[PDB]
């Protein structure tokens, strides 16, 4: 028997090992597969249709009972590499998968004596995760990965873990911290999945916690919003000169409204979408629009000869609002006296025109008070969100 | 015969089972496959080209007659797992499929004694469904899934059901209610599909009813439309000051017209597309445009020296419209008397200019009445649609 | 021989049938394949790069001569199902294909006695068709599908038809009439394709006629164009008040020019692209632009002190254009007489200013006549196109 | 031996023909493969990342020496069809390939007596070609296709040609002239590719010449540019009325600037991108912008009380520029004499205001001369490019 | 033994060579694979999600010990081509891979006497690289390619290099210099990758250095920015005529703001994105916006009757700012004397109105000084970046 050790061991082991039979000697005992998953990177988190792209490394060992050999005979060999198509491989397939594939297959597997069979493989998974667009700048996502056997039951395949849960929870020795997402926790759990009154199935759920790094996003979205909160600072105190005022706003109401389009284009729009900023930015504009509507109505009322409607209706309006906020010489002298009346009529109009500019100069201050309350509330909401974002990582 | 039970059973059963033969002993009796489908999630409903993406779980059992064995001999075994490439698998393929695939294959199947053969598999299907864009905010879609054998006839393969129709109709124990679509009914039906005068085929149609969750869509599309229905409230009562009016509209007619582009971009445009809102929003603008055209024509007519055309033609126009809506001192006194005529001519023009501002102040009220009728009709249509949406789920 | 009939027939037939040999007994006679195609739906017609997506059903029968058996022996069997990888399958591949695939393979085929071999399969084809963008609203496309053997010649494989051409021409019993395209005719033809002076090849061409359903497209593109043809109705008769006129157009020349962008975005742009509407809509704007240029030049000429250039050059211009369209008291009286000259000079300017507003009021009518001729021609062209569209289906 | 001729020939030939051995009897002589390529269509020419999509037909013959038979024995057979997986196929793979595939495989090949082995197959190739965006409207592209054996050397596989180069150069009998590209020349060449000092490899390069059909592109891009070159014709001769002028340009500087966005969107943007039109259209606007800046500065200088700076600095500026272009009655008469001075002061301002409007009326003519020189140069460049485009096809 | 040499050698060698066994005779010695990589082109560098597309050529040799033969016997043969599926191929797979594939497989490999086994193959790789958007116009990217065995350890497979590192570092004999990226260095390194306390793995890292060719990008982005830095040159010295000024800016603040959208669209936006230009262009606009806000506030203060607030508060404001920058005849004469007071009142207002236009004419110069400092800093930053870009290639 002048043959190499590896060739003689491969000939002896795979001579009659038929694939298809669950490898076990008594059908009573189930076979156990133990798994391990380590994260490498996060490629894409698309919020339009709840798609998460992940890359992981993997490892699965299962005891075997038709590949036992004594190392004393075959020249002290203790580990062999065999093709993956010549033995039995369990159908451990992850759930919540969309277009699974895009990952090569490893054509070799290890085997030890007694049946310790190991396998290493990469998985590039496109999964379905319920992403919450709420708290957009500082979101904390909680995604799930479900490993189970698609066919076998609890009394056929049981899934345990290689290493303990703790050492699995904190594992960032391979992950690259260059993307826009950062790992927090990979928590494993095991339970049983039964739907009808007949079959019992194993199940292992990995909960993956991710945070978003928002420093760069903030400086490109918030800073322009805080800088554009000087428009109220600019247009202030000009009811008589509301021609210039209206000028100002008629162009400002479009200057940021034109890029509101590109802002909404840059938002990862979600059908179930209600961001805190995306509703404050809307009511901010609504309030500004109604303020300008009130100012235009006031200047239209006071610009004409209406004289703020001196009928007692405006008294009632003011009262309700206050409750709410709780022979030749004959011709000579004739011509002399004729023009004095016209001059007096010309001169009398100035005070009458200028006496009706107080209502706008009063109500603009209340509108500005409402605006300051709104921006203070917005800042408080932003501060407490950032506080929640910072305190989310203490656990 | 010192061999394991599973290996000896696999050797005995698959020794001479040739694949290809329909498994039956008398060609007269047909084989029956029974199916079951459970929904998991809805990934995409693209209305541009009638594409529906669905994920389901599946289950198919077929009686077999060359895999019968007695459990008394082979150590009380009652269920075995065998490779899927060593036996006969029916070609149950769903119709209305586009780019079917993207789903793994399960390499194992169960077998019981007597021939009970089972199979579990996931299907990710991209189907063609006739989606109705009408009733966009609150649509109720009715899609169809057709299972049949692509080759075999009614006397070769018959498709029945595992569980009864009722228990199949109400099955939401696995479905995730996080997307923008919500399951209502999965109704199964069975019939025969024959086109020529020769072949008879089995057919099972699953009708799937889906609704759209429109709360988030409403607050992002309707609320701005209701808020922008204050433009008529702002521009009111100013025929003499139609310079400011025209100012107002010339900018409002673009302020929402510029984002009408992004609105139309966000609509899932369909060739066969006529949404109730998408036609009301158009006639709303048309009516506003023609109202502004009438006001501009009126102010152009009354601004010049035409004096609303005092010829009797305007009497006829008003009548038809009413039917429609059913030595030195000599020079001294001379110079004194010369300027009085010029002053009188200057002063007489004011009343003549101000006496022709009534026609616009009358017709704007009728235009506003038409506008109020339009918005009331729009609100009534929205209310009855929401009522239909709410009452669609009582069945 | 206590064996089932099907297993014994499969063992007898496929025992020595080697695949690869054209199934025939004398190499002289060629084998004939007969095909049949039925349309299901049209998924996409992309005009950017001449891509047509179609789904069809299929059917091909070929006589066989190594699978003959007598039904008297094998228990009165007359039809058998055999795997598709164990027999000879012709390489009938369609031409004009791009990324062909995306369609499953049927693993079974029928066989009768004497050699009648049948096969059913679906084909999802992405073909290259020369689409004419001309007559965009109402196009009638004529696409081609070419079936031939990629390798074999006329004396090896001949392609005939299952059913007659007539019954093939009118076949809409399966087609779904929910899309934007509607079937008209599926005409089959057979001929020979030879390019060099040596090989002769069979060829079957199916001509497919499709029409577009333009009702929904019309109401979304034409109706706004007809509604926006009121701009000339609005801006009419105002040469002295050309400040307001210029106001009007300077904003109208952008109001539809801003969404012209989105219009051109919505057009399926084709390199070889010259739609009748897409050239009329351009010359429509050109004519309007040159009309406004003429009006602005006229008002600039008449606004200043040029007084329409009273030099005899304008006489020549008008003639050529007409051819084209075929001690104290001393100071007292002094001061009295000094101001009368200034008053007369002030009063004399009004008639001189108002006497030069006729040329624009004359040429605007000619410009409007040209505009009415243009819109009448546009309406006539639209009417005759729709007439061609309606009369295209009488055949 | 009562067997069919084809079955007996297939049994005799493929009985012991092992695949893998280069088919030759003396390892010294190399085997020669002869190829032929015929073009069908051009699907896509993407200039963003240098991707060319092509479809071709193909043909390759190689002498064989283990499939020789005498036609006298096997019933006068001279041509046989054999599966492509049972014989030796050379690894002739094209270089410069990206995502090669998307094309079916032909499962049969011809064989003659003596070893003449033929093969026909379609190839759909996505190649990398250096496309020059320069001369965009009328480009002449020169792409390369490189056929070589990926493994074998010059003394193992040599690649010659089926037909001569001339008959290969002019081959448009199958090509469809409906796209935006038109074939000019398919020139074959053969040489040797060696990089190190050890291996020698065969290489066949097909140079493919393509032109663009620009008639439709011209009418959609140039005609609007020539039509919009009337803006200088419109705004001419109005320094005093520069309010209307500034009005005009402030809106024209945006009227085409707003669709400049969509123009740049429609350009196939290339990183290495410098089109002749794309630089002329930019300098055209730059020149117009600086002209308007000069006019606005001039009108701002002459509008105020600066009076074109009558200090001798403007003399130096003009000189340098010219070098560059090479008791009661007492009160009565008092009041009479008081107002005459005010009237004279009022009347004297008109000539002083009107005497400073010449500098703009002089410099605008020079600016227009520069503009005319620019447009004449642009037209000359366009004419000579079209001349180059027309003369490129004379070869 | 009248057989060809190649057929007899193939029969002798592959007669009993079982695949799967690592080819070695004593399990103690490991097998060594030596690799070589040569770059061809760079197809895509997408900065949105860190994707790098590369094309390389490859070469791997491994000693074999079951394919030794003596050339004396088998007719002086020294090199043979054998199928790649009949021997042992190591699983050398690159790390950092996304959707690896898209590249054909070579079905043949070389073998020499003694076991020298060679293989050539192309790889089209989509890898994940951390691209730095900082220094956008002139970036120097440093990407990594990691070759290792996915399964085998250091004592099973060791990876060395064919040629030395130097000759590998400088290799541009095949690379095409037509794209937007240019090769600088391909540096190889070898080390060991161990994560736990048990397994030791080989690892070869190729560092690839790429630069961007920014000439064409510069002329399309910078030149417009330098040309648009004349807006401050145009609007200068006009506090009284701030109506025209405000006119100017209200349109300039939108003229480039409208294409800022398309600028941001053309930027390859990265979540971690902070380009030097992209922050200078923002603060440039911020500074201009606040300058215009100050000017509008100043002109609003000085336009009304406030008279720059002559209360001593403005003295304190100026001081703090300076610290910061460190019977008939009776009626006759009566009427004569009445109008003189009105004339004096009319004439006195001019000097009072004109005496308050100095503060804006002073502060605009300081604002322009800040603007000049900003643009000088921007130019200095651009110059030093280009200097870094030029000096990066000296190594
Ligand atoms: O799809 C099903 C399924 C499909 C159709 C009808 C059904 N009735 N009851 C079940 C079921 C539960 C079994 N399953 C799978 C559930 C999990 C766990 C293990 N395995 C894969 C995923 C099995
Ligand atoms: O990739 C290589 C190659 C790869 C790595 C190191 C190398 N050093 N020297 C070469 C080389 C030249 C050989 N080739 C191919 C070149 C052409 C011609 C034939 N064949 C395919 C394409 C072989
Ligand atoms: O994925 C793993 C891996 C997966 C799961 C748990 C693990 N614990 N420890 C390791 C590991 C290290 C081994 N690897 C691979 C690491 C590199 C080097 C060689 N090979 C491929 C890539 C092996």
């Amino acid at each position: 028997t002048t043959q190499p050790a590896l060739l003689r061991l491969s000939d002896h082991l795979l001579a009659n090992y038929k694939k298809g039979v669950r490898p076990v000697r008594d059908w009573r005992k189930p076979t156990t597969v133990s798994i391990d998953v380590i994260m490498y990177a996060i490629l894409n988190v698309d919020e339009k249709n709840q798609v998460l792209t992940t890359y992981i490394w993997y490892r699965q060992y299962w005891t075997d009972e038709f590949l036992q050999w004594t190392p004393e005979d075959f020249d002290n060999v203790t580990k062999l590499s065999i093709p993956t198509d010549s033995i039995w491989v369990p159908d451990i397939l992850i759930n919540e998968f969309v277009d699974v594939g895009k990952s090569p297959n490893i054509p070799y597997v290890y085997v030890h004596h007694r049946g310790e069979v190991q396998n290493y493989k990469p998985l590039q998974l496109v999964t379905a995760c319920s992403l919450d667009i709420y708290n957009f700048p500082f979101d904390v996502q909680n995604c799930s990965l479900t490993f189970t056997s698609w066919l076998h039951t609890i009394q056929d395949i049981n899934i345990t873990l290689w290493r303990s849960p703790e050492e699995v929870r904190s594992d960032k020795s391979i992950f690259i911290n260059q993307g826009e997402w950062e790992l927090l926790e990979v928590f494993p759990q095991f339970k049983e999945f039964s739907i009808d009154i007949s079959n019992s199935y194993a199940e292992m759920k990995f909960y993956v916690i991710i945070r978003r790094r928002p420093l760069f996003y903030a400086v490109s979205l918030l800073l322009p919003s805080i800088f554009l909160m000087v428009v109220d600072i600019v247009g202030f105190c000009l009811p008589p000169d509301s021609g210039e005022r209206v000028s100002f706003k008629i162009t400002l109401l479009l200057g940021y409204s034109v890029f509101l389009i590109i802002v909404s284009d840059t938002l990862p729009a979600t059908a179930i979408g209600t961001p805190l900023i995306g509703v404050y930015f809307v009511v901010c504009m609504a309030l500004l629009v109604i303020s300008l509507a009130e100012t235009i109505f006031i200047v239209r009322l006071v610009h004409k000869q209406d004289l703020q409607r001196p009928v007692p209706d405006w008294l009632r309006h003011l009262v309700l609002d206050r409750i709410a906020w709780i022979l030749a010489v004959r011709g000579l002298l004739q011509e002399l006296s004729s023009i004095r009346h016209f001059l007096e009529k010309r001169d009398e109009m100035r005070e009458v025109a200028r006496d009706w500019l107080r209502v706008g100069y009063v109500l603009d201050r209340l509108l500005f008070r409402i605006y300051l309350l709104a921006v203070l509330a917005y800042s408080i909401t932003l501060v407490t969100l950032w506080s929640i974002w910072h305190y989310s990582e203490n656990l």
